């Protein structure tokens, strides 16, 4: 067979959720697109207002650097290791993505790498939480208060993760979350938008809505917007992905426990370092690193093995799209060095042992 | 109660075909909707290359306008009776939309409207297909193919219209569907694009993919794109959709025959116009035509017996958003004297006598 290392968990529940939107005639954004926006806010420690539903992540992610206002001219501090559409967000607005570096250990960026890039053109600042953990993302959100910079939290790793009882995606100015097919909160496409402004999430809902605002049928536009907005359909199943998330965190927690029991005592092989204290993880990664010469030999392996594996993600600053970079030691060497193994609640506690016995006999191969 | 104007029907068939997709764990993009476009491309009669599958018709139709290089200086003649959704994909990439009139009696443009707002700067042409109605596509068709002028068909309103055997979005270079919550093949939120050329749906297909191109992790960017697919939940829907549509018109086409059974020989009112000979219709719309002063009175009174109306759709050529417009005397005209009566496939017929006898009622009251 195949083990993969993404995979959802949607059944029955969410069926009956669906069955319920069928049946009331009523599957564009409605009554449960407000639910599961108050069901969300209340799990991030926000009011509703604050919340906006999207299509999806990278929606979400271009909404918020057309609301800042970036443009040509203008520069946007962003990790090498982050999504492709972060980085398309800035650069379809004119404005030029700057790459920073990341501890190679945690493939997340320090204050310090951060800080390294932020100069006068810098008008926003966008970070991941990589495989869920929150990194540094306290001495991240006060660096970019201090120099009077938004901070855009891509959360899409990181639907449960918390630092000190609060929420990721809530410790900037904008957080932003995906529900596609690949994620944890999964609603097969879905994203969502916490504006720590109320003014901006208002905005941003006309944005979203094609850019307007309202006999009954005529309307203004206040900008030329897309149509950027989710569906009760989706909605309802991500209310009861919400109530289930709890319990898929904790199988992925203690999957990577059992990650960790089986492969710590590997000889050229590192486990993902311990979580700081206070800090909370999603559990959406579960990442190990070797040397860069058995790396792909590894995955190569594995693949044969019935064992797939991949590395998230590709260094941005090797794109040649995204203009002239610099070197970016860091992530370089973790796009060699990192391979990701599978980590979802769907794996059953056979596909855990399969896992750990194909990376202990594929490293004593290659080594 | 309320009678609706729009109401999609989903039912035991399409739950089921979503309960095997959540059964097999692979939601997003994958056989499903490869499947669904080769069903549609069917449907259309043109080649399952020429087929794109897309997340709704508004993101279509931005990505059309952006792989046609429509930009500053050039222009796009649409009729005023036009989707909010095909204005803003041209404004948003600084081209100006230049507004074209319509035939009051069917709301839609001739091709003596479109003619009359061709240009030096013209580089595209947008039209839909008012309540299912082809209209003057054909005439419309070879005039931008005289002008070498690429034409956009906006197909929302025609999933299963034809010409002379021919599927509406298939007779210019570019068609764009929609599957929202108010269309008649629904599948909460979708889109599909139809191009001419299989070389620019090869395109759009990279650019719906963030702009990426082809260890295996590792990518290009060509484009600075969105995220604009569609997922394998959607796509099984589609396709069960799909077999019922036959069903859904016929259906419809018996509740418009009805209405014009019970309204024709009604002063004034004006049914809609019958099809021309060898147009086919999806009966998206029935709209009724009557005097200006009566037209708003007569949507409050059927409101308040429980009879939903409305207007598709506003005049564009009237928003102030898109720069300085001249006057359009027929889109005026049917701004003022047009209204949607119900009409989709879940009126029972208690629902449709209902309709026609309280339009009976309230245009004797009102006269
Ligand atoms: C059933 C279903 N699931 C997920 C989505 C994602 O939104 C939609 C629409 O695309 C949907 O209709």
């Amino acid at each position: 067979g195949m083990i993969n290392v993404f995979q959802p968990t949607l059944g029955e529940a969410e069926l009956a959720a669906v069955r319920e939107v069928f049946a009331s005639g009523w599957l564009g954004r409605g009554p449960r697109t407000k639910v599961f926006e108050a069901d969300f806010a209340e799990h991030l420690g926000v009011g509703a207002e604050q919340v906006v539903s999207v299509s999806c992540c990278t929606e979400g992610l271009f909404l918020s650097m057309e609301l800042l206002g970036v443009g040509p001219g203008d520069e946007v501090v962003l990790p090498s290791i982050s999504f492709v559409g972060a980085a398309n967000a800035i650069a379809a607005r004119g404005a030029r993505p700057v790459f920073c570096d990341v501890d190679p250990a945690t493939l997340n960026p320090t204050a310090d790498h951060v800080a390294e890039k932020l100069g006068p053109r810098t008008k926003a600042v966008v970070v991941l939480h990589y495989g869920g953990y929150p990194g540094d993302l306290v001495a991240i959100a006060e660096l970019c208060r201090e120099r009077g910079v938004p901070l855009v939290e891509d959360s899409a790793c990181a639907v449960a993760s918390q630092v000190d009882g609060r929420a990721c995606g809530t410790l900037g100015d904008v957080g932003v979350w995906s529900f596609d097919a690949m994620k944890i909160l999964v609603t097969g496409d879905g994203g969502m938008l916490c504006f720590r402004d109320p003014e901006l999430a208002e905005r941003a809902r006309k944005l979203a809505s094609l850019g307007m605002a309202q006999r009954w049928w005529e309307f203004e536009v206040t900008a030329f917007g897309r149509r950027s907005i989710s569906n009760d359909v989706a909605a309802s199943i991500g209310s009861v992905q919400l109530r289930r998330l709890p319990e898929f965190v904790r199988r992925r927690r203690e999957i990577a426990e059992r990650y960790d029991q089986g492969l710590s005592t590997v000889d050229g092989l590192r486990c993902p370092p311990p979580l700081p204290a206070g800090h909370t993880s999603s559990y959406y990664f579960y990442w190990v690193r070797m040397d860069a010469s058995v790396r792909d030999a590894m995955a190569r392996r594995l693949y044969d093995r019935g064992v797939y594996t991949t590395f998230r993600y590709a260094p941005l600053h090797l794109v040649s799209a995204y203009g002239h970079e610099g070197s970016l030691p860091g992530a370089e060497r973790a796009a060699e060095e990192t391979l990701c193994l599978p980590l979802h609640q769907a794996l059953s506690d056979s596909d855990v042992e399969t896992v750990i016995g194909e990376v202990r006999a594929g490293l004593a191969a290659l080594t």
